[PDB]
């Protein structure tokens, strides 16, 4: 239908709604499917696009360009390609983990097509440095490239528990460990070690359209701090909530807590 946009992100566009247009935006391991919970929600009101990122499950690897992700500004331009296709004079972005950033970078970029700017379970550097707490040392990077690249698949059965949260048994701890092993692992390799040692601190100043900052209490990736420090330098206003919910993919793990919380950021602009 949209061509090329379409056929390489899987995109769809739903809803009938005039408050205005909400792109949605999954991080690594997941896909589009990981916003199934919050869609409904948003279809009365909004013009809803969904889109795969680029190496995700469910994307053909023949359109995975090694040189172009090197660096996570390649995501970026795929989204700004991807709003300039659509038309849109702007829009609400909504960024799960890595798509947080995505979007981020791409509103530095083109702050007219952001009207603001949902950042779920985002931050800025996993690694630890001087005065900063990120959750994770080199070390734990190391450990985590040696399992995902000795075997992945047993990697993705590991890392899921620990990555969603909550039981074990958990139907989303099964569907994340799904979605992660739909990525081939040449492509989860390199991504992991893309975003895993990405540093963006430095960029938090140039982003002025509003950002609201929502992630789980209990989140493996994203230490409670790394909300504050987003808070403290972003370029714009800001909002934190800090949900009592566990784990990094909560709109799909918890969504009766997490979908009102999502839909009220969504909803309510910040002065």
């Amino acid at each position: 239908s949209m061509g090329i946009v379409e056929e390489a992100h899987n995109l769809r566009v739903v809803g009938e709604g005039k408050r205005g247009v909400i792109v949605l935006a999954h991080g690594f391991g997941t896909d589009q499917s990981v916003w199934k919970h919050l869609v409904p929600h948003l279809v009365a009101d909004y013009r809803v696009v969904l889109f795969d990122t680029m190496g995700a499950g469910p994307t053909n690897p023949d359109y995975f360009d090694f040189s172009r992700y090197a660096t996570l500004e390649g995501y970026a331009l795929d989204l700004l390609a991807i709003l300039q296709e659509l038309r849109v004079a702007s829009c609400i972005y909504v960024g799960h983990s890595v798509s947080a950033v995505i979007g981020a970078i791409a509103s530095i970029s083109r702050p007219d097509l952001f009207s603001k700017l949902v950042l779920l379970s985002a931050s800025p550097r996993y690694l630890n440095d001087v005065d900063y707490y990120g959750g994770f040392e080199q070390e734990d990077l190391d450990e985590l490239f040696e399992a995902m690249g000795s075997n992945y698949k047993a990697w993705c059965s590991g890392f899921a528990p620990l990555c969603v949260g909550g039981d074990m048994e958990s139907v989303a701890v099964q569907e994340f460990s799904r979605t992660l092993f739909n990525i081939r692992p040449d492509i989860a390799l390199s991504v992991a070690q893309t975003i895993f040692q990405s540093d963006v601190r430095s960029l938090l100043p140039l982003v002025t359209v509003p950002c609201h900052i929502v992630q789980s209490t209990k989140d493996l990736a994203v230490p409670v701090v790394v909300s504050e420090y987003l808070h403290k330098h972003l370029g714009g206003d800001s909002i934190v909530e800090v949900m009592p919910s566990e784990g990094h993919l909560p709109q799909l793990s918890s969504p009766d807590i997490v979908i009102p919380v999502l839909l009220r950021h969504i909803q309510h602009d910040i002065a």
